[PDB]
């Protein structure tokens, strides 16, 4: 269709302590947050195959899209992100986010 | 769904002196690789426009499409790619590459 939305992209790397047990229920929960936050719509993940980033180990990708970047920025605001964001900032090494509108 | 497909993702930032006519011929070139890499299927772009990691610098979301990780591997040392490093690798300041499945 004509639609002009946005997607939120996250590009994360855990902890090496975090466990694959641990990596998993933190998705799940971060997954939940669909049925929490009005703005967040749909969640697709995956993990990466081919490590081809040497000192900058990204393993796992989330997209996300929403309806424009002020709706994104309600999701960041809206304490069930805060809250998630907050008790599990100490599972991730490194995180990268982006917001873009994917064009041809 | 019955069709599989792998992602292959690539983050990206140009060097500073890089000019938008340059990225754009960059970037045409690129998306032009579909029309010679039989394994390359489609290609959605996009510029960040939240500058969350603004320090990092990267500013360009390239998704590229493609049926398996042997078909990338395809890709990856197809001729015109190899040629596309060797024409434009002074371009580009740093780079991040994932191959993933989404999934829910
Ligand atoms: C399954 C991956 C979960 C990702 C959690 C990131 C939370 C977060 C932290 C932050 O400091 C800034 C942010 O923009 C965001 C976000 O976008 O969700
Ligand atoms: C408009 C997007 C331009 C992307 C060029 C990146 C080429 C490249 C360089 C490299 O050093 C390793 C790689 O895996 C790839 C790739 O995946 O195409």
């Amino acid at each position: 269709g004509p639609g002009m939305a946005v997607k939120h992209l996250i590009v994360l790397k855990f902890k090496d302590e975090i466990t694959e047990a641990q990596k998993e229920e933190f998705i799940k929960t971060y997954v939940n947050l669909v049925n929490i936050i009005p703005a967040m719509k749909d969640v697709y993940w995956g993990k990466d195959v081919t490590q081809k980033n040497k000192e900058e180990g990204y393993t796992h990708i989330v997209e996300v899209t929403f309806e424009s970047v002020e709706t994104i920025q309600d999701y960041i605001i809206h304490p069930a992100h805060v809250g998630f964001g907050d008790v599990y900032r100490s599972f991730w090494e490194k995180l990268l986010i982006f917001d873009y509108t994917p064009r041809k």
